[PDB]
DNA sequence: TGACCGGAAGTGT
DNA sequence: ACACTTCCGGTCA
DNA sequence: TGACCGGAAGTGT
DNA sequence: ACACTTCCGGTCA
């Protein structure tokens, strides 16, 4: 499972916005409300308990040149799926 | 992703027990608090909006002979992972 | 002074 | 081959 | 009278 | 080959 797919799953599956939330769903923009918790969970998808936001954020940065995800400048922990979140 | 893996993910990732919850964790027993919602989400993992509990429960029944999951008799919506999770 | 950035080497399939 | 993972030195507000 | 059960045929990789 | 998915007739409490 890829990081972007996982993020999409969390946004779809969480019952609330305590750890992740759409900021502007129309635009595919979302915020990692509890970045370290989202990272913990991401690491656990690979059976690791040590994933943190510094490493997950780097993975997201790796997406910039792939035109998969981009940063929403000026807003902390907010990112944007460039290809409509379907 | 398999149904049992998905269930394990929900139990690990949900911030509360509004749709799924461990009943006796060391025993690997859990309850589908909102069975139809858990089913909806399961279907969406495969890009389908029509998965319901009747079909998901059948998938779980298919697990009985595989010694992966068993029913916790006498309790509605409660099942048991036979192989230690966490 | 914390979030964000990107190079460079390593991991697991 | 590919999708990150792991470090981490440096920038920006 | 709803949750649970299991046969039998079909789907997608 | 495998892991369900889809129907659904019947049981149990």
């Amino acid at each position: 499972v890829t990081l972007w797919q996982f993020l999409l799953q969390l946004l779809r599956e969480q019952g609330n916005g305590h750890i992740i939330s759409w900021t502007s769903r129309d635009g595919g923009e979302f915020k990692l409300v509890d970045a370290e918790e989202v990272a913990r969970l991401w690491g656990l998808r690979k059976n690791k308990t040590n994933m943190n936001y510094d490493k997950l954020s780097r993975a997201l940065r790796y997406y910039y040149d792939k035109n998969i995800i981009r940063k929403v400048s000026g807003q902390k922990f907010v990112y944007k799926f460039v290809s409509y979140p379907e």
